[PDB]
């Protein structure tokens, strides 16, 4: 792949990254009407929908990523969708223990959780990582790197795969891999982190995705569980959203 | 603040991984000689009946993880609750490795994706195993490399949710994240030894480690389809096998 991606260093990798971070969203409800007249739920679900379509912009600008066909840059958002919104909400809620920022204005408490059966268990699981990040003072470089790779990642083992194309799009995934792997390598060396330190924080947060990844399906479990399902991305919507966009 | 006085620290690469391959579990076999074909039913009760079998020699190997006989009983059951899918799974994408295709539940129990469609749904979690056993493949995936990750799945899955209040609840957390390091150290020097570069051992390491969401996936929509069906071995049975 002629990819400019691939021809990126570390630092415009970065760059690129941080450039391309979506906006952080408010909750919409009035703020002069009391919090019971809101529905808990009804608040997640209409912020997610909102977070979504940024997403897609986002997506669009993580190098490599533009390279892919449609059908797979779709592929890869069904299936990493709830994962990039919940690291988004772990890194934004870092400097407040015991806490899940949604936005600005919807602060959510471990007992706030309670509000709807099943959720404390989503709650727990996010403050947890929240914990960890805090622990490991994760970067904001760092942090982007991390949202690509889930992008990237979480959707590439589950290609349909026959075709000599979808063999090419594969390599060309963990090509970009390596280079988000590389440039967080480069983060770390120059933060003066020995050689044995480099590998060992790499190593410490590929391992936080796992988590990430159980957290998104236990969301996705108790979502399917419902209903309705007012903004869960079918292929469909998604591969429309990707055309919307254009 | 407290570290956890652990002879698992003071290994080196090499001792880590000899422990390790020694500490391996035996391939088992399934049930002897039954009805061929398979009915729904009868692929189920097979499967499960190795499942319940490996589970007894997946208790003796992780006691023999280093490190993991330093937590107590409860952390060690917490651990194996959280992991024990994953366990089976990695185990057999990694007999399934050299036949490409096929699923290696035993050597008398060689199962191919139409196989897969005898229980409903299972095709689905059959065809993510496949690719997983083919990105091995491709990777070329060492034995040495495979107990290091296998240990990675036992001692991260879980480490997360512990519920830690404590002091000794975080040293319990520490201690883990120390051994982690150490198996980090252990899959980077068997990388060095292969001659591979200081950047290809970087870029191979991350790409074993983001194999393991894959395999979290693969586990959580197993006991999901099993839920529906119907299975996490109960923390008594895991304690009692923890304590025999
Ligand atoms: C953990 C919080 C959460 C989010 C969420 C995602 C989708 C929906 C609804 C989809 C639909 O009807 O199609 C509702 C809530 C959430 C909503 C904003 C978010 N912004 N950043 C992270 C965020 C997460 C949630 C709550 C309950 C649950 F059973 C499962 C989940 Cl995942
Ligand atoms: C994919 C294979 C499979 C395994 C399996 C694991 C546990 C149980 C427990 C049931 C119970 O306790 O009542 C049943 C089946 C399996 C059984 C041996 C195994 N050895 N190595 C890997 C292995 C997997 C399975 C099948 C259908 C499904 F819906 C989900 C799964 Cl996970
Ligand atoms: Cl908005």
């Amino acid at each position: 792949k002629n990819s400019l991606a691939l021809s990126l260093t570390a630092d415009q990798m970065v760059s690129a990254l941080l450039d391309a971070e979506p906006p952080i969203l408010y909750s919409e409800y009035d703020p002069t009407r009391p919090f019971s007249e809101a529905s808990m739920m009804g608040l997640l679900t209409n912020l997610a929908d909102r977070e979504l379509v940024h997403m897609i912009n986002w997506a669009k600008r993580v190098p490599g990523f533009v390279d892919l066909t449609s059908h797979d840059q779709v592929h890869l958002l069904e299936c990493a969708w709830l994962e990039i919104l919940m690291i988004g909400l772990v890194w934004r809620s870092m400097e407040h223990p015991g806490k899940l920022l949604f936005a600005p204005n919807l602060l959510l408490d471990r007992n706030q959780g309670k509000c709807v059966e099943g959720m404390v268990e989503i709650f727990d699981m996010l403050l947890a990582t929240s914990s960890r990040f805090r622990m490991m003072n994760l970067q904001g470089e760092e942090f982007v790197c991390l949202k690509s790779i889930i992008l990237l990642n979480s959707g590439v083992y589950t290609f349909l795969s026959s075709t000599l194309k979808s063999l090419e799009e594969k390599d060309h995934i963990h090509r970009v891999l390596d280079k988000i792997t590389d440039t967080l390598i480069h983060l770390m060396a120059k933060a003066g982190l020995t050689l044995q330190q480099q590998h060992q924080r790499l190593a410490q947060l590929l391992l936080i995705l796992s988590h990430i990844r159980h957290m998104s399906n236990k969301g996705m479990e108790h979502l399917y569980s419902m209903k309705c399902k007012n903004v869960v991305p079918s292929y469909d919507l998604l591969l429309e959203m990707l055309d919307a966009h254009r």
